[PDB]
């Protein structure tokens, strides 16, 4: 939601440093479209909400993914469909989407270089984050940087002050290292925005489920 610190950038070249893995999603059911983002970590995995998850009512392959989205009709990396949704068994609005290859036999991990998960170690109140992702208020399939600050950490969520939008939904949170330290689920207005924060629990959960996943 819109906050008083509304402070974000348009990122135009996404294949640069560490916003390639940041992703667009499109879940086009026969209702409507659905518009989300979310990030690589593993050769054929990617991590959002369950909430996205949800509007593709059990069929995955509703469920699109373009990689490195710079506008409307303008990837960079193409898109792939999903093939299996495994949802977090604990209170977090957290999910894990498999991927098919593409078309060129090629995954979605290999096209673009998985994100680096965080240890969470040093993470703490105060420090500096940006939350990157694909905000609805915006142009079309867009990528922005959101940048502001945690104030609220305990257990496995977490809270802070910058400024996200309808369509931001699964956007990774990336502290000064680059690394990713949680994943955005939403807000409440005039009040915050918050995210899943990836403590000891969701680590061992997404070590189970994925063999390549990458913690610093
Ligand atoms: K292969």
């Amino acid at each position: 939601v819109i906050l008083p610190n509304n402070d974000r950038h348009q990122i135009t070249d996404t294949t640069n440093g560490h916003y390639a893995p940041v992703t667009y999603i499109q879940v086009e059911a026969p209702t409507g479209t659905f518009i989300a983002s979310g990030v690589v970590v593993g050769k054929d995995t990617l991590l959002t909400n369950k909430h996205v998850v949800d509007a593709t009512h059990g069929d995955p392959h509703a469920l699109k993914a373009f990689p490195s989205a710079i506008n409307q009709d303008n990837y960079p990396n193409g898109g792939f469909t999903a093939e299996q949704i495994t949802k977090y068994s604990g209170e977090g609005d957290l999910a894990i989407v498999k991927f098919s290859p593409n078309e060129q036999n090629k995954h979605i991990g290999e096209v673009v270089k998985p994100a680096t998960m965080s240890n969470n170690a040093e993470t703490q109140t105060n420090q500096n984050i940006t939350v990157t992702g694909y905000p609805g208020d915006k142009p079309v399939a867009t990528m922005w940087e959101s940048k502001g600050k945690i104030t609220y950490l305990k257990g496995e969520a977490m809270q802070y002050d910058l400024s996200t939008t309808g369509g931001n939904s699964g956007s990774p949170v990336f502290n000064e290292k680059n690394e990713v330290i949680g994943i955005h689920w939403g807000g409440v207005p005039n009040e915050f925005n918050g995210a899943v924060f990836i403590n000891e629990n969701v680590r061992n959960f997404l070590k189970q489920n994925i063999e390549d996943i990458n913690f610093a």
